[PDB]
């Protein structure tokens, strides 16, 4: 089966492999040092930014990642948890990994006293949304960005 | 123009809280009064990256607008970004440029803070607000998902 | 102040005017033959395609236009009415002409036994939706078109 | 291995099967139409003087019906030619992801080409990702919002 747990120093390699695949998916290309910057934050206990990794109990191969972080809110005393990134190996999909990755964050946020978790996806991403409508719900909102950003 | 924007002061509480209450009525929600103090506390604390500004009528120092924003991380960049959480202008003070000035103020401060990436989100039914947002920004092709029950 | 009514032969020039302004708004260009084709169909009683016009009761200034037609549906025995076009004079806006034009269709559709009226609009058209949200409700649906069309 | 499904217009003999799918389609949409409407729709499909049609997806092996697509012709003030609207589309649960859905939409495209009315369109529920997974391949999401009269 599959299990999810926070990344360790040893998981850096498999995480970067998924991080690259993830960038390909989005058709983007981040600076190579941003990888090192992010992992540094996941490991720094004083920075509320984490990363969990899905691993197969048999092969023990890292098959999925989920990067998330904590931030404030004017609408409540408790902070919110935002899942920034989610990615499961194209060959390890539909096995329940994405769901177990999101569920892990739910459980972790509950322990942090910040259960209110949210995230966003591109509207045309129906593959991901098949999973999203099962673990959450589409907010009737529109996102606006500053021109050029 | 007779409308200027500026960060809140301890003396701007009464005005900000009134708009905060009216903002709540607009959203059909109701927050505990203790949250109003916590929010204002974070605004005033220079070491907490949560700010608030007010659109002030220059004729009379009457506060007619409110905008609450805060800084937060991102896995897509080394530097953080700004999220405009709340925006509200008095009914009698609408369509005078206050809304756009409040958003520009955040834009300017974002620039000074070295975190120019500013964003926000409105209800898909709020066309009055979007009439402005479409001029000062652009609609991102994204869908927002929330954890069930939240 | 403002009254709505089905177009007549004498409303041709006043209708073609708003037609062209409506075309400018959408940034498109239809041939002049379509102006005559559509208007022909409006006047022809056999064709279930209509057009109403908002007029200033003071004078006889055509300030508004609304084109609509009847079409089938598999979801009911009763046909539906689709409001294809709607344009109010740029100087006569926020007077209630739009609301009146849509209300007129509702009443005419009811007398036809086809009360189900609907229309679509650009997602970015917040000016029109400020009105639509008052006389209608946004369906939680997404429209798709054939590639190229 | 290869499925091999054939798509064709309904005949009086297809009634029983089409209706079975029509009912499942309603269960999916969580609606309930009177049995009379099923008869009316089929009546219109079979009537050549009424521009409403229905095609059905059949297995090449056994002439078992596994898919359905209901569509019709209507006017438009934006062109001389009319256009086509795919009102319904359903494929049996156990016959999905085998190319049936796409073939049905493609059949409508061809018939639209033959009729002189190539402009085909449809709409789906915003939350219907299973379907849009296919629609994005055969069509494109228009930047439009659908509005209906209150109570309807
Ligand atoms: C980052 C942002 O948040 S948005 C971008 C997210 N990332 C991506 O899109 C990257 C590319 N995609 C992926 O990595 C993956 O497809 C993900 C992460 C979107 C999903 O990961 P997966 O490991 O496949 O998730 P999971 O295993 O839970 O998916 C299976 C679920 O989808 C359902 N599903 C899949 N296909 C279908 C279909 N055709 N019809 C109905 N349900 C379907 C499954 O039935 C299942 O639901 P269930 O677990 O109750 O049975
Ligand atoms: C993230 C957020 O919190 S979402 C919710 C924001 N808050 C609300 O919606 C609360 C209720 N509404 C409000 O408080 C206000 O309507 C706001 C803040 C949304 C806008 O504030 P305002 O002070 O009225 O903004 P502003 O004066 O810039 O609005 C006018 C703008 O809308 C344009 N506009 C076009 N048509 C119209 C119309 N029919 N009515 C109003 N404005 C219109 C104006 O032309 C103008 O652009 P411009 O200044 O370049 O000419
Ligand atoms: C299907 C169609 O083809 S989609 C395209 C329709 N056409 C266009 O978009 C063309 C360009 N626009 C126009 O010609 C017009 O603006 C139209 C047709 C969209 C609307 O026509 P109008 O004559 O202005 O409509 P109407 O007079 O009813 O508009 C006033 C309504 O808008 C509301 N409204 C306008 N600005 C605001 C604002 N800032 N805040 C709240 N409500 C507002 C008014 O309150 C009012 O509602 P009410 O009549 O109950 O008081
Ligand atoms: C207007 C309309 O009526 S709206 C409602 C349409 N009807 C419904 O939703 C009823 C319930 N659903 C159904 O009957 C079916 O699931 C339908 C009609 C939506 C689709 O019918 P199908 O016969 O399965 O379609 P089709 O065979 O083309 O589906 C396969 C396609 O989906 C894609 N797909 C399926 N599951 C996935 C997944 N998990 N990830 C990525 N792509 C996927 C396939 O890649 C494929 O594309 P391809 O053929 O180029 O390889």
């Amino acid at each position: 089966n599959i299990t999810v747990r926070f990344v360790t120093e040893n998981d850096k390699e498999g995480w970067q492999r998924l991080w690259k695949s993830y960038q390909d998916f989005y058709e983007v290309s981040f600076p190579d040092d941003l990888d090192d910057f992010n992992f540094g934050r996941f490991l720094d206990p004083n920075i509320k930014m984490w990363a969990a990794v899905a691993v197969e109990s048999s092969s023990e191969k890292i098959i999925g990642m989920i990067n998330f972080f904590n931030h404030m809110t004017t609408w409540d005393f408790k902070d919110k948890i935002y899942i920034n990134d989610l990615y499961v190996d194209e060959n390890s999909r539909v096995k329940g990994a994405g769901g177990k990755l999101i569920q892990f964050v739910y459980d972790e946020a509950d322990k942090l006293g910040t259960p209110s978790v949210y995230w966003c996806t591109d509207e045309s991403n129906h593959r991901a949304q098949l999973l999203y409508v099962k673990v959450g719900y589409k907010a009737p909102k529109i996102l606006y960005k500053r021109k050029g950003y």
